[PDB]
């Protein structure tokens, strides 16, 4: 019962909607087959995903193995091979694109204006879209194609 | 790490279902939920029986659960077998005869409980049976029942053969 990752596609802004950079599916092997538990972003030799998806478990890309470097359960984030590199943020005004990677389906971008929330430590943005269980961790992009958040977690405001 | 559990239904053998070609510790099937910043998410499923909650080790990773106002502490756990018990020893002692059909009382995320008859395949320490069915991530730990309604295995893990 060891987790692994397969590449799902490139991280680009669709203008009209190893450790290679891109979006990957976080898969887990049961007895008779596999199941997608989440999604993650590989960037600058560091894999990023949500903590609940992997629960700090070691991943596997090809013959090699990726060990977890940092993790925060409160924020529900985890990083592999290095520190958290997704430093981009949402301006809290313009539309964003959810590069959703649902289980057993191709990657697809979707423009949408995320809502606003009244959480404790300031306000946070969120994508009001519905997707299957293992879609968590899918990247949320800005006009520049930079990852400003992960589906499931809120999109940090500037 | 604030996991909790909500009841999903009773553990019964639906006599004519689909066929394939503490605060509260009431017996039944429960969803193992984790509460994030913007909502919750189902990470697995478990069986409450004889005042003991049973689930898969990978689902909770030995973490403490919460049922109502009360809290459930883990009593036993084996990562190799991928099993964990809360409040007491493992009580699911039933086994599959390795011949008759069984029912997977699946509890998928954001969906009602549903039974499914199916004849599990066989494998070769000893031999083990397995349910060749596909379900979303958080469905792991769903109980596998026999004609009598006794839990003979958990979805994800194999169904132990009469040994």
């Amino acid at each position: 019962v060891d987790m692994y990752i397969e590449r799902a596609g490139d991280i680009t802004w669709e203008k009209d909607a190893e450790t290679t950079d891109g979006v990957y599916r976080v898969m887990t092997r049961r007895l008779l087959g596999s199941t997608q538990v989440g999604v993650g972003v590989m960037q600058e030799g560091v894999f990023h995903t949500m903590w609940h998806v992997t629960k700090g478990a070691a991943l596997r890309s090809g013959e090699g193995r990726l060990d977890p470097y940092w993790g925060d359960v409160k924020q529900d984030l985890v990083s592999y091979c290095g520190p958290w590199k997704l430093d981009a943020a949402w301006d809290g005004l313009s539309e964003v694109q959810l590069l959703a990677v649902p289980p057993g389906e191709r990657a697809r971008n979707i423009q949408t204006l995320p809502g606003i929330f009244k959480t404790k430590d300031g306000d946070i943005g969120a994508v009001a879209l519905d997707y299957p269980a293992g879609t968590s961790g899918s990247p949320i992009l800005d006009k520049c194609g930079r990852v400003i958040g992960l589906y499931g977690n809120g999109v940090v405001i500037k």
